[PDB]
């Protein structure tokens, strides 16, 4: 055919087929049901997992897969998941948000001690109303040299995260040398453009001012982007807008060539994606769309390394894609802000969308006293102003008839998650627990495998997540040839 | 391996975008040429490779591809015949049709396209299962072998009726599947008694009242009740807003699984549809992989739909961020909620006003602070105007149950304004424009980012046959860039993408 090679008798066996194509440190010639590596009628060649995404994001991050794992609050992305991923040379970002400082330093340490030469990241979180929470965290990164940051939850550049980008700015030749990296977490264009474009001179002029920078330092930051990477997060768990994958990823590309040609940065910036990737499936179209890697996920939080308790991490193994749902989230809850929750095995979703609707609805707590029973009685297990009592101990503390009873509901919204990720007794069915379907889609994909099980690694599944994708892109180049593969050969399993 | 052209930029673009002809690229002074005895190495791989060649083969269509069915004509005799005739499968929009209209459908096509292809929508009524057994039956007379069920919770007898009489043997002894089913789902609860054979329970039913064979009833238990599975993610209409990335590979998975077990001899085939509006979509829906691709939201605006030209002209400047959620008009009592475009109208505001009224108050009497804005605004006559005129309409359906119930006569008039409001985007009605209910989902607003800038930016240059063929040809294009940028060859950023020049 197209072919300029011959064989003479190959391998007929569906179990010497299977074992041959899973092998793509060799190139496979495939004969018409024979594979071997007279006519050869198809040809795949040895690609295996270096030849998904970007080869530069793993230069420069010093990691063997164009992949990380993205960051999740309160330590769930815990110091012991960063380091079995270092380990392995994956990059993970610690969950540093709703940590106080102390914490954070602590974990900087075990893991610059498990991680001298890395590689891994820490996650920055925007803090628009505690704009100093934001500040310590920079100076606790300068300090300790955290040389890579995953900036996410930023609607605009802000003074801490330009200090943080400029300072690591420095000459070599006179080439200038990024020190500091950012991976900047998305899900708006016009966020995304702010990331993508130079650090705008008033903010840095300010901190020339301020001798936080220098004024080398000034000249080189308007030469470089604010980010290195843009992630692109689209529908996923916690927080998220629940844009579709295959519409937002191809936007943010394609804004990034625009930006790419005008400032024609030494250093192209790469886009990466994140959202609904639990499935070499979609890890694999998710390269294939551009990306330079691809991010996780809530997969991740049913790993045994997570800090998630026993029983959320058991129960996540048991979730279903049509098992998550969206929720009034704490810090927004005014708003009408809502993040993707599991909705399986836990009632806060339906007892957290009540206190949204009884909120709205009515002026004050002075609400139906039938209807506030249930409240006290169920979710609470306290007075109403019990509750409140102990918020005010907590804390904004009086004026406003829907400001205090936002403050009081708020106190479920907040402690909900907490006691998910300790394991809080006899709060079980109170969980606050943060998923997409991207887990469902996992659990659906490993059904009927060890990983069924408390056999859950970060490390495996990425490593799964990486082979599928480099294997069925083979599967796919075959296929497209017109070979014709068993069903049963078609897809990476976990076996 | 075989050895060493043309470097014009102009060549090279040129000579990628023939899938035709194999690539044989040199990196001196990139080179690409049509001739060898060699850098990388690109074979010819068209529209066809992409797929289940079996979809093909057994619809016998050009492409792994479909029209999905747009209610109410809007999928329309027009828009399959045109589809038809490029060798393009399209399901005809037969829901909240009159069976004499359907008839009416099923001939002009039939004389058009004799030996297809086309596909009827056979839509679940749960309301009513003589709406439902009338079109199955209108199918079977008049032979209609292909049709795309959706809306469907579970098994129905008139779902296993059509499906079951279309068996038979060949000499050999095989079953031969004459009636194809197109089975729609965006659950898997709902796609696994798909995948399954008949039960036996309703077949039995079927031979005692004389409209199967027992035969028909055996053959029915070793093949499963459709033929091709479509996983409908965030689309346009009704939908649960699903991503693509997370439904498709559950229900492949669910798939593999299924066909372990009952190892049919020919194997469910698995393809997807929701959110496909750019070559980029449709690639990466492959490569999950499909066995073929359902648009969509893009066809609405082809000159060949049932659609007013108000409308259409609409939905070429629609964008990503203009779609939303709102009441559905069947499913108005339960909460059920569609996709619609809420640029140009104010239908989704106004609908979603009528849950809130009817959720909250008991009857008409008592809502009227808020009973004349809807009655100025919404429906420009009197409740009581609007529940007259309502009488007479279901009386030549019987309206008897309303008058025991006034929140069954609250809905019943509301859902004069959500019924209506599809229609007058459908026939283009004068003065209230302001009050269209367009279906459609992200997808669209995908595709005129994609398109923008080019001859389709004008909804008159809007064909359906040239967008699929664009969403064909740019995956294709654009799969072979792929492999190429992994055989480690740089290509120009200009190329990398397949454009509409
Ligand atoms: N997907 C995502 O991006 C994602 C997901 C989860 C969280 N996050 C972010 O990470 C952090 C998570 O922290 P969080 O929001 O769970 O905690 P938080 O400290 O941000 O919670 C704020 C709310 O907690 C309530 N609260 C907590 N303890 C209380 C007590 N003892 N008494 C009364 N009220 C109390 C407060 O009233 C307040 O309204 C936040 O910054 C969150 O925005 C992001
Ligand atoms: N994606 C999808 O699956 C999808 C999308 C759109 C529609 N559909 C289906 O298409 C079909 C189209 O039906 P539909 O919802 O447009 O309307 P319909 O034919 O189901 O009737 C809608 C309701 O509106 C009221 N109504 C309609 N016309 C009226 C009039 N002249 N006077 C008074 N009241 C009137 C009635 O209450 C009626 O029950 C439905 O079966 C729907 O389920 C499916
Ligand atoms: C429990 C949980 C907590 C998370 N916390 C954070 C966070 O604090 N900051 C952040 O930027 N992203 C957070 N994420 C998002 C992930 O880093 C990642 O962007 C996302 O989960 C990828 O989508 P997927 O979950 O659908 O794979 C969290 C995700 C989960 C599931
Ligand atoms: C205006 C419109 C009407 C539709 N009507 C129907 C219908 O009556 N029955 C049906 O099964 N699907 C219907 N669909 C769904 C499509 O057939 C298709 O599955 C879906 O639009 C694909 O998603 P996309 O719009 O994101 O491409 C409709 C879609 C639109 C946009």
């Amino acid at each position: 055919s197209p072919w300029p090679w011959q064989v003479d008798e190959i391998s007929f066996d569906i179990e010497s087929l299977g074992k041959k194509l899973k092998d793509l440190n060799q190139a496979c010639y495939l004969i018409n049901l024979g594979i071997a590596q007279h006519p050869v009628s198809a040809f795949a060649p040895a690609l295996g997992t270096q030849s998904l995404g970007d080869s530069n994001f793993r230069r420069v991050h010093g990691v063997k897969y164009a992949y990380y794992a993205g960051a999740m609050a309160n330590g769930i992305a815990s110091e012991e998941l960063v380091i079995a991923l270092g380990q392995a040379g994956i990059l993970c970002s610690f969950g540093a948000a709703g940590l106080i400082p102390s914490r954070v330093e602590a974990a900087i340490k075990r893991i610059q001690a498990a991680l001298p030469n890395g590689p891994y990241a820490f996650n920055l979180i925007h803090s628009p109303s505690e704009q100093a929470l934001e500040r310590g965290s920079v100076e606790l990164f300068l300090k300790h040299q955290v040389r890579t940051v995953e900036a996410s939850a930023f609607l605009g550049l802000t003074p801490q995260i330009v200090y943080y980008r400029a300072a690591g700015l420095s000459r070599d030749s006179g080439e200038i040398v990024i020190g500091n990296k950012v991976i900047a977490k998305i899900s708006r264009t016009e966020v995304a453009t702010k990331f993508m474009e130079p650090a705008p001179v008033k903010i840095l002029q300010q901190l020339v001012n301020e001798g936080l920078i220098s004024e080398d330092q000034m000249l080189m930051a308007q030469s470089v982007p604010m980010a290195d990477d843009i992630t692109a997060e689209a529908d996923s768990g916690g927080h998220t807008d629940n844009r579709p994958l295959v519409t937002l990823l191809p936007t943010i590309l394609a804004l990034k060539d625009t930006i790419q040609a005008k400032y024609q940065y030494k250093t192209p910036i790469r886009v990466g994606a994140g959202g609904g990737i639990g499935t070499p499936d979609a890890a694999l179209a998710t390269f294939n769309m551009g990306a330079a890697y691809i991010v996780t996920g809530s997969i991740n939080q049913a790993c045994v390394e997570a800090g998630a308790s026993e029983h959320t991490r058991k129960l996540l193994a048991t979730t279903e894609m049509a098992d998550v749902t969206m929720a009034p989230a704490a810090d927004m809850f005014e708003m009408g802000v809502k993040l993707q929750v599991v909705k399986r095995g836990t009632l806060f979703p339906m007892r957290a969308n009540k206190l949204y609707e009884i909120y709205t609805r009515y002026d004050s707590i002075e609400i139906p006293a039938e209807e506030r029973q249930k409240l006290e009685e169920q979710v609470f297990r306290a007075s109403l102003d019990e509750i409140w009592a102990g918020t005010v101990a907590h804390f904004k503390q009086l004026d406003n008839p829907k400001r205090k009873m936002a403050l009081i509901f708020r106190w479920y919204l907040g402690l909900s998650s907490r006691w998910s990720n300790t394991g809080e007794v006899g709060r079980e069915m109170d969980y606050q627990i943060w998923a997409g379907p991207a887990l469902g889609a996992f659990n659906a994909w490993a059904k009927g495998s060890y990983l069924d099980d408390r056999e859950r690694n970060a490390v495996d599944l990425a490593k799964h997540l990486m082979q599928g994708a480099a294997y069925q892109a083979r599967i796919n180049l075959l296929l497209s040839q017109g070979v014709s593969i068993p069903v049963s050969l078609q897809r990476w399993k976990p076996l």
